[PDB]
Protein backbone atom coordinates (compact mmCIF):
# COMPACT_ATOMS: atom_id res chain seq x y z
CA UNK A 1 0.00 0.00 0.00
CA UNK A 2 1.50 3.36 -0.94
CA UNK A 3 -0.33 5.78 0.96
CA UNK A 4 -0.57 6.65 4.87
CA UNK A 5 -1.11 4.66 7.94
CA UNK A 6 -1.27 5.54 11.38
CA UNK A 7 2.14 5.44 13.33
CA UNK A 8 0.50 3.09 16.23
CA UNK A 9 -2.66 1.30 17.42
CA UNK A 10 -5.47 3.63 17.96
CA UNK A 11 -8.27 3.67 20.19
CA UNK A 12 -10.60 1.95 22.56
CA UNK A 13 -8.30 -1.37 22.37
CA UNK A 14 -5.70 0.91 24.13
CA UNK A 15 -8.41 1.13 27.06
CA UNK A 16 -8.61 4.51 26.47
CA UNK A 17 -11.79 6.01 24.71
CA UNK A 18 -10.84 9.02 23.37
CA UNK A 19 -7.15 8.14 22.21
CA UNK A 20 -6.23 10.80 19.64
CA UNK A 21 -3.70 11.00 17.32
CA UNK A 22 -3.12 14.69 16.27
CA UNK A 23 -1.65 16.14 12.76
CA UNK A 24 -0.36 19.35 11.88
CA UNK A 25 -0.85 18.97 8.23
CA UNK A 26 0.75 22.31 6.90
CA UNK A 27 4.00 21.29 9.51
CA UNK A 28 4.06 17.49 9.51
CA UNK A 29 4.25 17.21 13.46
CA UNK A 30 2.38 14.26 14.84
CA UNK A 31 1.31 14.56 18.95
CA UNK A 32 0.42 11.51 21.17
CA UNK A 33 2.43 9.30 18.12
CA UNK A 34 4.26 7.25 20.48
CA UNK A 35 1.73 6.85 22.74
CA UNK A 36 -1.74 7.59 24.49
CA UNK A 37 -2.11 10.96 26.24
CA UNK A 38 1.76 11.28 25.75
CA UNK A 39 1.76 14.69 24.53
CA UNK A 40 -1.80 15.75 24.58
CA UNK A 41 -4.63 14.13 26.83
CA UNK A 42 -8.38 14.63 25.90
CA UNK A 43 -9.80 18.08 26.61
CA UNK A 44 -6.05 19.36 25.99
CA UNK A 45 -6.44 19.90 22.30
CA UNK A 46 -9.22 22.66 22.50
CA UNK A 47 -7.02 25.58 22.97
CA UNK A 48 -3.94 24.77 20.60
CA UNK A 49 -4.03 25.91 17.25
CA UNK A 50 -0.95 23.34 16.07
CA UNK A 51 -3.01 20.74 14.97
CA UNK A 52 -5.58 19.93 11.79
CA UNK A 53 -6.82 17.05 11.83
CA UNK A 54 -6.89 13.85 14.90
CA UNK A 55 -8.01 10.08 14.60
CA UNK A 56 -9.40 7.76 17.48
CA UNK A 57 -9.20 4.70 14.97
CA UNK A 58 -11.01 5.53 11.89
CA UNK A 59 -13.11 8.35 13.41
CA UNK A 60 -11.97 12.30 12.64
CA UNK A 61 -11.65 15.56 14.57
CA UNK A 62 -10.65 18.86 12.67
CA UNK A 63 -9.50 21.82 14.86
CA UNK A 64 -13.01 23.72 14.59
CA UNK A 65 -16.49 23.22 16.28
CA UNK A 66 -16.45 21.70 19.64
CA UNK A 67 -13.02 20.07 19.11
CA UNK A 68 -10.91 22.72 19.20
CA UNK A 69 -10.51 26.73 18.54
CA UNK A 70 -9.58 26.73 15.11
CA UNK A 71 -11.13 27.85 12.10
CA UNK A 72 -11.29 24.21 10.22
CA UNK A 73 -13.79 22.09 9.20
CA UNK A 74 -14.56 19.12 6.61
CA UNK A 75 -16.57 18.88 3.54
CA UNK A 76 -17.68 16.27 1.37
CA UNK A 77 -16.50 15.47 -1.95
CA UNK A 78 -18.02 12.88 -3.13
CA UNK A 79 -17.31 9.01 -3.86
CA UNK A 80 -14.17 8.55 -5.37
CA UNK A 81 -11.73 10.58 -7.65
CA UNK A 82 -9.26 11.05 -4.89
CA UNK A 83 -5.86 11.80 -7.41
CA UNK A 84 -8.56 14.07 -9.80
CA UNK A 85 -8.71 16.90 -6.79
CA UNK A 86 -5.66 19.15 -6.99
CA UNK A 87 -6.89 22.54 -6.60
CA UNK A 88 -8.80 24.65 -4.64
CA UNK A 89 -10.17 26.25 -7.72
CA UNK A 90 -12.05 22.83 -8.64
CA UNK A 91 -14.27 22.65 -5.07
CA UNK A 92 -17.81 23.47 -5.58
CA UNK A 93 -19.03 27.20 -5.12
CA UNK A 94 -21.64 25.88 -2.83
CA UNK A 95 -19.80 23.34 -0.30
CA UNK A 96 -21.09 22.49 2.37
CA UNK A 97 -18.42 23.38 5.57
CA UNK A 98 -19.35 21.46 8.47
CA UNK A 99 -17.29 21.87 12.12
CA UNK A 100 -16.76 18.98 14.45
CA UNK A 101 -19.81 18.59 17.23
CA UNK A 102 -19.96 16.25 20.41
CA UNK A 103 -23.10 13.98 17.98
CA UNK A 104 -20.40 11.68 17.09
CA UNK A 105 -19.95 8.17 18.44
CA UNK A 106 -16.47 6.46 19.50
CA UNK A 107 -16.70 2.98 21.30
CA UNK A 108 -15.95 3.06 24.98
CA UNK A 109 -12.85 1.23 26.59
CA UNK A 110 -14.12 -1.41 28.65
CA UNK A 111 -12.24 -0.17 31.53
CA UNK A 112 -13.69 3.60 30.51
CA UNK A 113 -16.90 1.30 30.79
CA UNK A 114 -15.92 -0.20 33.98
CA UNK A 115 -15.31 3.08 35.90
CA UNK A 116 -18.51 4.82 34.85
CA UNK A 117 -20.26 2.33 36.43
CA UNK A 118 -18.15 2.63 39.68
CA UNK A 119 -18.97 6.22 39.70
CA UNK A 120 -22.59 5.82 38.91
CA UNK A 121 -23.10 3.16 41.57
CA UNK A 122 -24.58 0.70 38.60
CA UNK A 123 -24.55 -3.18 38.83
CA UNK A 124 -21.91 -4.87 36.20
CA UNK A 125 -24.41 -7.72 35.89
CA UNK A 126 -27.13 -5.81 34.14
CA UNK A 127 -24.72 -3.13 32.21
CA UNK A 128 -22.42 -5.14 29.72
CA UNK A 129 -19.60 -3.26 28.13
CA UNK A 130 -19.98 -5.69 25.15
CA UNK A 131 -23.07 -7.09 23.36
CA UNK A 132 -23.07 -10.67 21.91
CA UNK A 133 -24.82 -9.57 18.80
CA UNK A 134 -23.93 -5.85 19.12
CA UNK A 135 -20.78 -5.31 20.14
CA UNK A 136 -19.42 -2.73 22.86
CA UNK A 137 -21.06 0.59 23.98
CA UNK A 138 -20.49 3.40 22.59
CA UNK A 139 -20.21 7.34 23.66
CA UNK A 140 -20.56 10.45 22.02
CA UNK A 141 -16.98 12.62 21.81
CA UNK A 142 -15.88 16.34 19.96
CA UNK A 143 -15.43 14.60 16.16
CA UNK A 144 -16.61 15.70 12.57
CA UNK A 145 -20.08 14.13 11.75
CA UNK A 146 -19.04 14.48 7.87
CA UNK A 147 -15.58 12.97 8.40
CA UNK A 148 -17.08 10.41 10.39
CA UNK A 149 -19.22 9.24 6.99
CA UNK A 150 -15.75 7.81 5.85
CA UNK A 151 -16.58 4.62 7.83
CA UNK A 152 -20.53 3.41 7.11
CA UNK A 153 -22.29 1.53 9.81
CA UNK A 154 -24.44 -1.48 8.79
CA UNK A 155 -25.89 -4.23 11.72
CA UNK A 156 -27.05 -4.94 13.97
CA UNK A 157 -24.01 -7.11 14.41
CA UNK A 158 -21.93 -3.94 13.28
CA UNK A 159 -20.19 -3.86 10.29
CA UNK A 160 -17.80 -0.85 9.07
CA UNK A 161 -17.29 -0.34 5.14
CA UNK A 162 -15.18 2.44 3.57
CA UNK A 163 -17.70 5.07 1.85
CA UNK A 164 -14.23 5.68 -0.10
CA UNK A 165 -15.46 9.24 -0.52
CA UNK A 166 -12.96 12.42 -0.93
CA UNK A 167 -13.15 14.92 2.09
CA UNK A 168 -11.60 18.01 2.26
CA UNK A 169 -10.37 19.21 5.84
CA UNK A 170 -9.87 22.50 6.17
CA UNK A 171 -6.81 23.72 8.65
CA UNK A 172 -7.06 25.01 12.15
CA UNK A 173 -5.59 28.78 10.15
CA UNK A 174 -8.44 28.53 8.18
CA UNK A 175 -6.57 29.11 4.84
CA UNK A 176 -4.96 25.28 3.98
CA UNK A 177 -7.28 22.60 2.41
CA UNK A 178 -6.31 18.65 2.72
CA UNK A 179 -8.25 16.06 0.36
CA UNK A 180 -8.54 12.62 2.36
CA UNK A 181 -9.73 9.21 1.79
CA UNK A 182 -10.23 6.36 4.34
CA UNK A 183 -9.21 3.22 2.22
CA UNK A 184 -9.02 0.63 5.11
CA UNK A 185 -9.15 -0.42 8.83
CA UNK A 186 -6.42 -1.61 14.65
CA UNK A 187 -4.40 -0.21 11.85
CA UNK A 188 -5.70 2.37 9.18
CA UNK A 189 -5.11 2.93 5.71
CA UNK A 190 -5.70 6.40 3.87
CA UNK A 191 -4.30 9.21 1.39
CA UNK A 192 -3.94 12.75 2.80
CA UNK A 193 -2.28 15.60 0.31
CA UNK A 194 -2.64 19.62 0.20
CA UNK A 195 -4.96 21.34 -2.80
CA UNK A 196 -3.15 23.68 -4.57
CA UNK A 197 -5.08 27.59 -4.38
O1 LIG B 1 -18.03 8.60 30.62
C1 LIG B 1 -18.63 8.88 29.59
O2 LIG B 1 -18.08 9.06 28.47
C2 LIG B 1 -20.15 8.85 29.67
C3 LIG B 1 -20.57 7.37 29.66
C4 LIG B 1 -22.00 7.18 29.15
C5 LIG B 1 -22.40 5.72 28.94
C6 LIG B 1 -23.87 5.53 28.58
C7 LIG B 1 -24.16 4.62 27.40
O3 LIG B 1 -23.24 4.38 26.53
O4 LIG B 1 -25.33 4.12 27.37
C8 LIG B 1 -22.16 7.94 27.84
O5 LIG B 1 -22.36 7.26 26.79
O6 LIG B 1 -22.05 9.19 27.88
Amino acid sequence: FDGKTLPRKSGYTTGVTNDWIYFNLRTGEIFNALGVNRDIKEGGQMNRTDWDLAFCGYVMRTNSGTSGIGRGGAADLGYGNYENWTSVAQLPSDLKWVEDNQEVYVTMSQNDWNHYLIENGLDFNSNPWFDPNNGPQKTTTNANPVLAQAMSFAGPPPVYTPSYHTYVVRTADGKHYFKIQIISWGRLSYYCDELQP
